[PDB]
């Protein structure tokens, strides 16, 4: 996501750097 609690690294790139809730 961006500030969230949940990891949002769904991709194996170095896409998804954040969180999400």
């Amino acid at each position: 996501g961006g500030a969230g609690h949940v990891p949002e690294y769904f991709v194996g790139i170095g896409t998804p750097i954040s969180f999400y809730g």
